């Protein structure tokens, strides 16, 4: 008896340092494609339909982004939001320690009892041979798993993911876990 079944309106947003696959991975979701040439600083207006555990669900994606307008605007991003993405680079430690030191205390001053899902993108570059030459350079590696679920359990994150926007592997998965958080 699902057909006629009102929808369940949730809203997302997703943040984290510059460059580590947001607007990627919220394409990759949306589109099914991994946008290999001409993607915008954020993808905004999208309204996803999702299905979990028979309760069929609206979920509005807000992408961010941190220069100029942006920047100064992302707080208003905030209101009314349901579930966090907080989202760093496998292949950049430095994204990882901004996840304590900033993202963490931003979105629990705005949204404070919001689900954060923790995701590690880029996990493709974990064994490329040009990634790990370059952060070997600064006597670092790419980010371990452990390492991940480390730094989610510290932030009392709901969960934490790991994804390839590039291959898109985990990609559906993070947005369903993200829509049951929604849900509680
Ligand atoms: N190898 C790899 N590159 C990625 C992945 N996700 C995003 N990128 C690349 O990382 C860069 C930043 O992507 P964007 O989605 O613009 O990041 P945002 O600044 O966080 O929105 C672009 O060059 C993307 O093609 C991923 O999972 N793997
Ligand atoms: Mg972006």
């Amino acid at each position: 008896y699902f057909q006629g079944m009102a929808a369940i309106r949730k809203k997302l947003v997703i943040v984290g340092d510059g460059a580590v696959g947001k607007t990627s991975l919220l394409i990759v979701f949306s589109k099914d494609q991994f946008p290999e040439v001409y993607v915008p600083t954020v993808f905004e207006n999208y309204v996803a339909d999702i299905e979990v555990d028979g309760k069929q669900v609206e979920l509005a994606l807000w992408d961010t982004a941190g220069q100029e307008d942006y920047d100064r605007l992302r707080p208003l991003s905030y209101p009314d939001t349901d579930v966090i993405l907080m989202v760093f680079s496998i292949d950049s430690p430095d994204s990882l320690e901004n996840i304590p030191e900033k993202w963490t205390p931003e979105v629990k001053h705005f949204c404070p009892n919001v689900p954060i899902i923790l995701v590690g993108n880029k996990k493709d570059l974990r064994n490329d041979e040009h990634t790990r030459r370059e952060l070997a350079k600064m006597k670092q590696e790419p980010v371990k798993p452990e390492e991940g679920r480390d730094m989610a359990n510290r932030i009392g994150a709901f969960g934490y993911m790991e994804t390839s926007a590039k291959t898109k592997d985990g990609v559906r998965e993070v947005f369903e876990m993200a829509t049951r958080a929604a849900l509680q």
